[PDB]
């Protein structure tokens, strides 16, 4: 896979959809999309170890940290709630051992609760 | 290596499905529970794409690298689906490994797409 990409739901209004994508094994990763539903400001985004939503994003698990490596720093939304995103990232992967197909990704409350998040999934 | 789905729709068709591989080269064991359902068989699916952006459409089409094809489930009465499988083709590594793709539960039986959701790791 070098696409991915992850539909952002919670509890509530915040959501968006994000793409991840990775044309050369072990190269950088390109993370871009838009979230709303925010408010005004920063907050922390986050790749986190499972992709198990089966009680919503507090299923998430912790940051993704193997032996964050998840950490993908603060989004900003403006003042109608949106945050554009457009990121890369050298330390996430599509492959081998920081890969992060099948974890979720979450929007948080403070900049660096959970907002939204979802399941990265095969996109290409 | 262990995996879980939680199956959402547009309806009451919900379910939480559990997978585990014990070795690479081994069964994955498939559990779960689908609620929601009509009494009777339905067609159940990993999909290609684990894009949920138009909700179960954009999982296009069976996974085949079919290897998604898990068979039916069956819904009792109150339109509770068991589902217990052992499934020696689909995968958690390799060629057929079926992470970040789309689980999905199907109206018809195999001889529209009523609840899906992205295969992910899980503890």
């Amino acid at each position: 896979a070098t696409k991915v990409v992850c539909v952002l739901k919670g509890d509530g209004p915040v959501q968006g959809i994000i793409n991840f994508e990775q044309k050369e094994s072990n190269g950088p990763v390109k993370v871009w999309g838009s979230i709303k539903g925010l408010t005004e400001g920063l907050h922390g985004f986050h790749v986190h170890e499972f992709g198990d939503n089966t009680a919503g994003c507090t299923s998430a698990g912790p940051h993704f940290n193997p032996l964050h490596v998840g950490d993908l720093g603060n989004v900003t939304a403006d003042k109608d709630g949106v945050a554009d995103v457009s990121i890369e990232d050298s330390v996430i992967s599509l492959s081998g051992d920081h890969c992060i197909i099948g974890r979720t990704l979450v929007v948080h409350e403070k900049a660096d609760s959970r907002l939204a998040c979802g399941v990265i999934g095969i996109a290409q």
